[PDB]
């Protein structure tokens, strides 16, 4: 798992909306928000209770405010008819031989149009626009260098800290609470909803079972909770009465072994 930033900036936000705002994810886990109205780096969740490095958050607050302006200066590179949406995906993960894997990505109106060629420290995309911003972004002094610094050097550090300081919060595995219920369906049929509640990590497989013999994942949907846990369901359609001759099976880190569920 890696260290990643969701940043998104809009030309025409709603009255009371951050024209630009960011998120911090330790893989599938959030730990930071940040906006422009308030504009202070305020961490979220169990990373509120992380043995922090005092000044460190302020150091993010600086790192983030720089990008902040870049993303706002960007709409000046764009003389289009508007309104506009510019998305950013940044981060890096520590690999095998101690190094990291940088991920600098950009979408304009939700359409990927820029990576950051580390091989020469430059922004890239053959559209007119991703050659208006990459060009003005070069025109900004030391911005392409507060980059190689930020992806190669500042990143893996923040990662090789939190991994030591807070490893547990990740290493932590919370098992799901199940309930397999069944509502009746179209005249002569019954749906099989396997409800899954409050689990971490997300990596959950479900699997249906016909009175012993196999069956397969039904119509399977998914989401998160508030605390940072996850919820899931999957359903299949069976013969009414015949349903009681069916079981649910859940596979997740929180349990020792694939567990059955009954009706």
């Amino acid at each position: 798992l890696s260290l990643l930033y969701h940043l998104t900036a809009v030309s025409s936000p709603a009255p009371g909306t951050p024209a630009f705002w960011v998120s911090g994810w330790l893989g599938p886990q959030q730990y930071l928000s940040y906006n422009s109205l308030r504009g202070e780096a305020e961490p979220c969740g169990a990373w509120v209770w992380e043995n922090q490095v005092s000044w460190y958050w302020e150091k993010e607050t600086t790192d983030l405010r720089i990008k902040e302006k870049l993303f706002l200066e960007a709409f000046k590179a764009l003389g289009g008819k508007g309104p506009y949406t510019l998305q950013g995906l940044l981060g890096c993960e520590l690999g095998p031989d101690n190094t990291s894997v940088p991920t600098a990505k950009f979408a304009l109106n939700g359409e990927e149009f820029m990576n950051f060629d580390l091989k020469q420290g430059t922004w890239g995309g053959d559209w007119p626009e991703a050659l208006a911003i990459s060009q003005r972004w070069q025109q900004q002094d030391k911005a392409a260098n507060k980059e190689l610094t930020f992806l190669l050097f500042s990143c893996p550090h923040r990662l090789r800290e939190h991994l030591e300081r807070g490893r547990g919060n990740l290493e932590w595995k919370e098992p799901p609470s199940m309930r397999l219920k069944a509502r009746p369906s179209s005249p002569g049929f019954s749906v099989l909803t396997c409800s899954a509640f409050s689990f971490y990590p997300p990596e959950l497989q479900l699997r249906f079972l016909r009175n012993g013999l196999a069956a397969g994942t039904g119509q399977g949907d998914f989401g998160p909770n508030s605390d940072g846990s996850f919820h899931a369901s999957s359903s299949l359609t069976v013969k009414s009465g015949d349903e009681h001759h069916y079981c649910c099976i859940v596979q997740h880190a929180g349990l020792a072994q694939p567990l059955r569920v009954e009706l």
